[PDB]
């Protein structure tokens, strides 16, 4: 082709297995927002591609000891993949080692509760101890709390980093399941995009509360020096300006929403 | 050691004259969100700078016949400024001729009405002729309507492009004044950021209605090949992650809002 290796992550509704995925081959085993975005970008830039789910299941963080990058970021840094098409947050530490397109989606950190939990804000979580709260490992939300100098978020970090049993989860699905099973005694910090999707799905027992804690974006990532950098950036901007990104968000979040 | 020329535009609350500006020299004549942002970026990247208000008062568009770029985009393209620090929208046609940082603000096109105007959406505007509407000349909003292939926006463009008297204004302030004087018979299409600011200012007679028409961002722009490109991008990401951009938006929009 060449057949370009695209790293991504299993995260609803971005990349999901189709019903009866075991009868399909290759790229056709998957569906979701990023599966459609990959198809659109590949058409615009004129590449053949193969979806490769990140082996360790992580977004990407650098180890304090070894300074080795894991997740999708690592797949790009170490030359295993040529492009990451996923809900991968544009951050300073990642921009130092990979390139990102302009954002294809705008978002912020948010709070997920089980319906009826007496929490409306981050300040509400920080000033109490009955309701535990946590976030995803190896991603931008955990780094946000680790680095914040805003007093409320500092207090939240000081609690989460030492909480027993652990409040951190290896996947978003694990955090959502923990909210649903914990009878109102666990809240989960996650991006507004994920939170809004889950709120639209049965059993319709969770909701997003309060405003977003920050304002940022997801971008399509390429390794430094890639000839795909500019074609990818221009493709994302063309798709944005043609309304395709809005159409795809509606397709995967709202058009078949299940919770009224 | 050089004093870097920064192009910007008079647009509230991004760049405004201080009270009694005439008794100040150079950069000290101005205040606003972008004045503060310029100071922050200059400190991070270690440059001296001089604010130069764009002589033609335009954001930037390309002439179809002469192929010449005007506005702030032109100042960068033709080597008259080294940075643009302004509410300059990241678009495909601009990305082809200049570079942009990752976004420092997220926004979309929105509708401004005189309070009481029976309009809640773009669809409402397009299906009637009793209320006129327009937008700024030489910017991204006008280009949005010109280029749209979505039915409602096509209808709106077809009306606006032939309307007489002209519904395109030279400045945002002109458009706002036209809304305020027209007894509900003129509405204005402008970015949500500028709409939200005006709604917080006396005489508190305008408001934003409906959702935004699109989702995009403002970036700090540099000419292609600039040694400032990476320093600027990293500074914006640092200011974002540190919460400084949020503090600046609150300072200039909400902290002293006048309309409840
Ligand atoms: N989008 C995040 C993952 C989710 C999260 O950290 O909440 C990242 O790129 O790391
Ligand atoms: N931010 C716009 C100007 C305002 C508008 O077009 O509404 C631009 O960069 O062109």
């Amino acid at each position: 082709g060449r057949t370009v290796v695209v790293t991504t992550i299993m995260e609803s509704p971005y990349v999901m297995y189709k019903k009866n995925h075991e009868m399909f081959e290759g790229n056709d085993k998957y569906e979701g927002y990023c599966v459609d975005l990959a198809s659109e970008i590949a058409k615009h830039i004129g590449i053949k591609y193969k979806i490769a789910i990140v082996p360790d299941g992580k977004y990407g963080a650098r180890d304090a000891d070894t300074k080795i990058w894991n997740g999708m970021v690592g797949e790009l840094v170490y030359g295993k993949a040529e492009i990451a098409i996923a809900p991968l947050t544009i951050t300073l530490v990642r921009e130092e080692v990979i390139d990102f397109s302009k954002p294809f989606m705008s978002l912020g950190i948010s709070i997920m509760i089980k319906k009826g939990t007496p929490i409306e804000s981050a300040e509400d979580l920080a000033k109490q101890t009955e309701i535990a709260y946590g976030t995803l490992d190896s991603g931008s939300t955990k780094e946000f709390f680790r680095r914040s100098k805003i007093a409320v978020y500092e207090k939240m970090w000081t609690y989460m980093r030492s909480a027993e049993p652990s409040v951190f989860t290896r996947t978003t699905a694990e955090g959502v399941a923990r909210v649903r099973k914990s009878k109102g005694k666990f809240a989960f910090l996650l991006e507004s995009t994920m939170n809004e999707y889950i709120e639209q799905r049965k059993p319709c027992d969770t909701m997003k509360v309060g405003g977003n804690l920050d304002s940022k974006g997801y971008g399509v990532a390429t390794p430094k020096g890639s000839s795909l950098r500019t074609p990818v950036n221009l493709a994302v901007l063309k798709l944005s300006e043609a309304g395709v990104l809005d159409k795809l968000k509606n397709k995967w979040w709202y058009d078949k929403g299940e919770c009224g």
